[PDB]
């Protein structure tokens, strides 16, 4: 049998807007900041880490091809610790946590860090013709940010797959704008009641008026009213459109990480843990319907966990698009009060490579706030996949 | 305990030169070719795959951020199969195989494909200032290929870290050029004797003279003598250099993959496999001496396998630079006659993300050629890492 | 002897700021607008124009290589009229007027249009490596705007030559900021008293609040006080600097044109002319001291005209930099009250390719306002030249 | 009246192919070479030049906006000499000579240099969105070479306007290919007989094999037969095409210049000159039929010279496309045996901005070869123009 994996500590940055407060912080900078902090929060020496795994999708500079290693080293981890970067698109952050946990499960390590880091503001343009030349004719500057949001098979924006999911599963424009408005309100509540304070690492943003601490998710609209959403126009299809800029998640910058140990190593260190890993699962779906990826992934994870949907006190199911999150809640039969209690992608943002690790942090801190037992963390994946993990508060 | 992992089939493309015969084949195109071919070789249906993992470092286009999923789908793997892309720099190809093997070891899958794909000819240039503009003053087009070959801490070419290793471990220029020459002669002999024919998937390269079959590693110099290497000048340092273009590996394009099954699925199907996985290990080292990463990784892997250096019949240790390949062989006490019996990176090329999977294929087919039992696959990793795996012919 | 050249009509746009009101109007768009207007103001059929010549330096798109022809055709000139684009850097606009006048002097035409057009906001970046490729290493995005402001011989900004002129000719920082402040005030006066109303062609700038007329030179600071200038720091040299962002001309967008006829053709058309051409002259100087180009050019033009500095009632001597305009006024012994009566480059802006034609328009309308006889129009030229023209009110 | 203009000396480079032997020589480098050489040929001191005018269309770098001044200064012309760059598209080279001649005709100078320089291999790509950014979505790298070959009104390649002229003037494919073949044979004969040796300035082209002399127009096919042109397909229209790569001119790199003096300065110095300028003329035509621009220009020039078609011993009418070159010869009634006796754009190449000056040199040296008296130099101009000049051997 495989060893048990304990999550001793976790942290996240505040989520920055596209072109906002974190646009000057590279992904390796953010990665290192969260690495150093989870080491501190867990009281673990950087010399005792067995593995580092980071999720990350859009390379913004050469260093990013070394992201996990740079975040680890500059985060204070000894140079003898291996470092891996993983890309499962929007699930990369949770995948990183899964991969790090596997090294503990398999006995290759008894300490491992799993996280993600992404700065979409710094997403580059590429010139595929620049190495060997165009010779003649106009060439293209390729938007790698928009390219990461396009299905590679039909070359359609991820939002077109959201419309496919809305049409197929019967999700109205009214229903989408409902989830969007509430998400903003739950998040505004969370920021007001301070539910995010402990999990967020503040970052001093060197402004010209003197430094200021960036410690609040800036995508949230605190004045949210339903007219703000009904006035918007569908962005991804010309006819019979329903997905808008308002009911679809933002594009954002952020990083997050968790530190994990084997059950034995955590016992022998007097660390007060957040939770323990119960199970995980992966699934693939039709790429044209990638939004409902979380449904089979969540169902397989419950099977491995020996649990039922009704045992889940906290559900972090990323709101990539209101169109698909409604169908996920509907097809699984979830209690919308237990799903994204404090908002998600629509309100908080979607720093794709980091989202999976970031919402794992949310789920665990929510479990402590409410004294719950089981949390589900799931999200959809461009190209047609889903990923899901279940944690137990302890 | 952990389930035994069987490698039933493997394949690689021939290795194309920089700007050479595969310059027109995208990484996802190459990846799909090898996926479809390992499936046919293992006699496994595209609908029966538990997981796909591909190593890949330098994104050449948006599709590449979906590389594993595009290679799997366009290789004929059903859409219900999860796909993951991993980046551990030059170790990514072998990491992909380890990651895929781990899903079998952990029971999440009984069939998994591990591979790697890289086209360095198609490595792009980025424009960091394109999205938000430069306003005034010259800007830069950033070479992402060279970027992937620069240590991200000191911002020095990997070749400089090769000089550090040569200096520290007493690897003379004469010794480096002797290894480089012997690598070309071994590869030229392997080509002439047809040792690679079975493991190579031909690719039809549309030429204006009509289609021709690309099936021979074109970086190899078949009439090389010692003077061809002595005449070259050091390329990476201005003073006291030893590393030349001739005793450094090439930059290349290729793909490779292997198909793995749980031992029980292999028994039941009645396959005639290549090998079983015995053990694997990772290691981190000083980034400035990344070339000796294989030493601690190989030692940790022999420990886990309960094996000794003398039990190894075949060794594929990638020749990133003769400077480090010599130090690796010297520090572990390996027989140079058993190390890379048919050449390696200096003569065949180094298609970064695919090399680890590619040389695994080479190792297993060489085991079959000599009736050997154990093979070691190991390689150094930029940023200061090593990776190693041991296979048993069965 | 050579025929006499009459200026029957002229016009200019308001001068736009770098990134300001005209950033969406290409140079051929502005060129055509001023072409059509001078035809109207002169009551000349587009079928009766013998030549069109336009000055223009920085190509912003392929069309600009056809600038004179596009401005003429889209401006309403018949397709049988030849069209020439000329580049004498900052003197291009006056050069265009000179070249057009020469066709009348030589009897090749008895109707000709001379003008200039420039949009520095739309100045492009180039990629010299893009046609045949960089192969490897970082390449450069070249700022063609900044490149046009750099001396091609020593590769120094035009402002460094201003410091050379200030040092050599004894122009203090106090003296420079004095001319700068007054220039802004004279211009603010001119805008207030409406002196520019008749010469300016308004351009409707399609805003989202409904269209608005852009008819006022927007570089001018109406609140100008000497502390605004003394607080600034020298921009072009680190030591012993004196040229600042405040005493140096702006970079701007604008177009202007004049319509000219032979004396006979103007007689036989009942056109009420602005002025007639008296003489012109060219000079070259040390490129490192290009600022004092106007001095020898003005002296040679007076010789050809048979006039003295004291016969000039209006002087338009472009204020490229306060450092050089002070030396020009000083070395020629000019009455600063007669020099730039309504401001110049520092206050109004410097749309380089159009400036020469634009300030000719100013000089002629000032001659009418004050009932004067002779006007001088001169300017310095990057690379080390000067150009000057003298007109007579009639 | 106007002063008589004497061409005392002329020179050209050999014409390099696109991406060929002159790809590494900037336009200002080529311009300076010919400037220094016409000075040496005329036996005139660099300090005795009244004006310099250079034709140039496609800026390859910032220096090119200073092209005439850089060519003059680096050609050894004293800095007191004014320098002007002119752009009349393919007519720029001849326009430069006319503009320079006009300063002599008008008395502003007794010595002037007229030339042209273009390196199309070095034509750049622009990035219109680089300065202020693209924010989101793909952008373009704009090919400025192709841009200079597109009519700016209908946005069609010049080759499409060649089809219009072929259609309208009944120029068959057979007739176009007959002209193209004969052009190569005439040029190949001229090379073999050494007719160009005296007029060509060799350029040492630094090769890895050692420096070699570039002194032969390398676009010429010396073993061409009718089948080489009949096999080619139309390149510019999808239906009913006639214009091919074989019967269209090349895109090329070269420079040329001539040195002119007033007749009195030539008398006094005792030079042995090439020719005197007799007359010149311009014309505009329908942009869609720009290929017949030379017809009205040549007619207007013969009128001014008081000459007839039959008085012309030599004719250099640039072969932009055989389609228009045939129509030009047909519409004026020229003897094809006198038109381009040694080839033209189809065989020798078409280095846009330099062609007009280059073929002037060719015309004057051919006059000396046959003891002819009068030469016509004419060419069509994109945008719908023509230019023509007549010279007398003396
Ligand atoms: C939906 C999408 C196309 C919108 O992008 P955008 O237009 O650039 O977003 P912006 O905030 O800059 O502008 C949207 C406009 O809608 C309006 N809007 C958006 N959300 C709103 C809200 N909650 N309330 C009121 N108005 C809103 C804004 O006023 C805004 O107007 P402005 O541009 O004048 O400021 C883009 O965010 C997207 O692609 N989302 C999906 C991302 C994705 O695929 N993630 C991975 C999937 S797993
Ligand atoms: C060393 C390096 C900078 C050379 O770049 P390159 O110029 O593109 O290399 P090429 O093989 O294409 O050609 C180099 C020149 O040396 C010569 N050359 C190459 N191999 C040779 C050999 N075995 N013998 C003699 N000459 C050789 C080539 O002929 C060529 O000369 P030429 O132009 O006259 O034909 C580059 O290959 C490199 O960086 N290698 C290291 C790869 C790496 O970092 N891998 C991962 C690190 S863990
Ligand atoms: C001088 C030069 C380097 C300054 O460029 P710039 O810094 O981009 O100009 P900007 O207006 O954007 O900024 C200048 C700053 O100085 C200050 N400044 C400039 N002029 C000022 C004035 N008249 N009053 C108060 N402040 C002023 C501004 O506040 C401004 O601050 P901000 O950036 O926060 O807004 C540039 O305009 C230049 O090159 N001028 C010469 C052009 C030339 O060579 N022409 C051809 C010669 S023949
Ligand atoms: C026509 C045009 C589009 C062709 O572009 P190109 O492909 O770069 O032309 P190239 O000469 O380099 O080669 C073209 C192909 O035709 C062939 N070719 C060229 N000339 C040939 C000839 N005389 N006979 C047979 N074949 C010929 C080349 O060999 C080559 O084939 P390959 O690749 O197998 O070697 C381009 O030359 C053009 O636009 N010309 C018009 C120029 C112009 O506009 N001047 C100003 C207008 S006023």
């Amino acid at each position: 049998a495989a060893k048990e994996v304990v999550v001793v500590s976790g942290v996240r940055t505040a989520i920055g807007d596209f072109g906002g407060s974190l646009k000057d912080f590279s992904p390796t900078d953010l990665g290192a900041k969260v690495v150093s902090e989870v080491l501190s929060r867990a009281n673990v020496s950087g010399d005792a880490v067995g593995h580092v795994v980071f999720g990350h999708v859009v390379n913004t500079e050469p260093k990013d091809m070394y992201l996990a290693r740079v975040a680890a080293i500059n985060g204070g981890v000894a140079q003898h610790t291996p470092a891996l970067t993983v890309n499962r698109l929007c699930g990369s952050g949770l995948q990183a946590i899964v991969s790090a946990a596997q090294t503990i499960m398999l006995g290759d390590a008894d300490v491992a860090i799993g996280g993600g880091s992404e700065n979409m503001s710094r997403a580059p343009y590429t010139v595929p013709s620049a190495r060997f030349g165009q010779r003649m004719g106009d060439a293209k500057l390729v938007d790698m940010m928009l390219g990461a949001l396009h299905d590679p098979f039909q070359t359609i924006h991820m939002g077109v797959t959201a419309e496919n999911v809305a049409r197929k599963y019967g999700i109205t424009r009214d229903a989408q704008d409902a989830l969007a408005l509430e998400s903003h309100r739950r998040a505004a509540r969370a920021i007001a009641e301070g539910r995010f304070k402990d999990q967020i690492l503040p970052i001093s943003i060197r402004t010209k008026k003197g430094e200021v601490a960036f410690d609040t998710d800036e995508h949230v609209r605190h004045d949210a009213g339903p007219d703000d959403f009904t006035k918007l126009k569908p962005v991804f299809v010309k006819e019979d459109g329903t997905v808008t800029a308002g009911n679809a998640s933002g594009i954002n910058d952020a990083a997050a990480a968790v530190l994990m140990m084997s059950a034995d190593a955590a016992r022998a260190q007097g660390v007060k843990p957040l939770a323990r890993l119960v199970a995980y699962a992966h699934a693939g779906v039709d790429p044209a319907y990638m939004g409902i990826g979380p449904v089979p992934a969540t169902q397989k994870a419950l099977e491995r966990a020996g649990l039922k949907i009704t045992d889940l006190d906290v559900i972090e199911a990323n709101e990539a698009f209101a169109a698909q999150a409604c169908a996920v809640t509907q097809e699984l039969g979830l209690d919308p009060a237990k799903v994204n209690p404090n908002g998600s992608g629509i309100s908080l943002g979607h720093p794709i490579g980091a989202t999976g690790a970031l919402i794992t942090v949310k789920a665990l801190y929510e479990l402590k706030r409410i004294g719950g037992r089981y949390a589900l963390v799931t999200m959809c994946i461009g190209g047609g996949q889903g990923i899901a993990a279940i944690f137990e508060n302890i």
